[PDB]
């Protein structure tokens, strides 16, 4: 089973898995489209691609989501993962250029998507068709949020470019503010609006209990991430992670750190299940015997679901996908899906 380093009883008992009936086909979809867009080697995806369940960690997360919502969903965090992936290897084979212009094509292929679905560089080419797809789903206000949001999401990137060529460890507290970054916090709670297919007004998801537990549930999420891919980070001179920021500032082992890390996971899940009750019954109350207010909290009793669902998708990932499976690999340092 999940190593009892690593087991938490909550979510195994509480949060019961879910997976969208379209996952099969996203499965190869998915990964027909990594190959066309030359995202990943060949070989690497006929060998790597499905035991990633990249797919899987979507489908488990977005239920309800039109098929082709889920798609353009789906081969986006495809690509973010490739993104990390790139980000890392410019770091360690100290290609700083390479990176600074990469960034600048981001942003500028962010706002303007369609200009760049033939671009050279394919990392950029796969990026603007995923964005593009997705920005056909809801009006452009959506879209410049969304815009706005994966703006900030790439000067993050580039904090760590940074902080990593120097060998600065963030301290505690930056680090994270800088996770809600790094982990993309906003964009997969942007992404809850085109599954449940509405652009929520700024007054409801503004609302502090829908604030409250967009927040929890992704910080659930990218710390659960920081306990499990610990091992295969250090391996990797990887920096940024809360085990890794409390080892170095509180001069914490690495079994307190890990117990540290995992306390404040917990804390979390009974966080969330508290404003869930909120955010919830702000659902309720949006249901006045209108269309409109029956349309919106249809919408936000789906999004809080999926927030819900975040927690037991992302639990099983990590110990379903190969990403992190850094004791099955001969050079510990470089992950065998990587392309190096
Ligand atoms: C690794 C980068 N990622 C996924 C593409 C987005 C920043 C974080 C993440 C890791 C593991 C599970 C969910 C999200
Ligand atoms: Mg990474
Ligand atoms: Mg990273
Ligand atoms: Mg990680």
């Amino acid at each position: 089973a999940v190593p009892p380093s690593l087991r938490l009883p909550v979510i195994e008992a509480a949060f019961p898995r879910q997976l969208h009936p379209y996952w099969p086909k996203l499965q190869e979809t998915t990964r027909t489209w990594l190959l066309e867009k030359r995202l990943m080697p060949a070989d690497k995806v006929e060998e790597y691609a499905d035991g990633l369940c990249y797919t899987d960690l979507m489908a488990g997360y977005y239920l309800g989501a039109p098929d082709e919502v889920l798609q353009a969903i789906a081969d986006y965090s495809a690509w973010m993962f490739v993104w990390d992936d790139r980000h890392d290897r410019d770091i360690v084979h100290g290609r700083a250029g390479a990176w600074r212009r990469l960034r600048g094509l981001l942003h500028t292929a962010l706002d303007s998507p369609g200009d760049h679905l033939h671009h050279e560089d394919t990392l950029v080419a796969g990026f603007a068709d995923s964005v593009r797809r997705l920005y056909a789903f809801l009006p452009a206000t959506w879209n410049a949020r969304f815009a706005r949001h994966f703006h900030t999401v790439i000067e993050a990137y580039d904090r760590e470019f940074h902080n990593r060529t120097r060998g600065i460890v963030p301290g505690v507290e930056e680090y994270l503010e800088l996770r809600r970054l790094t982990f993309a916090h906003w964009i997969w709670t942007d992404l809850l609006e085109p599954s449940s297919g509405c652009e929520l007004p700024d007054a409801v998801r503004k609302h502090p209990a829908y604030r409250r537990a967009a927040l929890l549930s992704q910080e659930f999420a990218a710390w659960y991430n920081d306990l499990c891919s610990l091992p295969k980070e250090i391996a990797g001179d990887e920096v940024h992670n809360l085990g890794i920021s409390l080892i170095t500032h509180h001069s914490l082992t690495l079994e307190e750190a890990i117990g540290e890390v995992r306390r404040r996971v917990e804390e979390c899940i009974t966080e969330f299940l508290a404003v869930e009750r909120d955010a919830l019954r702000f659902a309720d109350e949006l249901a006045d015997g209108t269309v409109r207010g029956k349309e919106l909290s249809g919408a936000v009793r789906a999004n809080v679901g999926n927030m819900r669902n975040w927690f037991s998708s992302v639990y099983w990932f990590h110990h379903e996908s190969g990403r992190y499976m850094v004791d099955s690999w001969d050079d510990r340092s470089t992950p065998p899906y990587v392309n190096n």
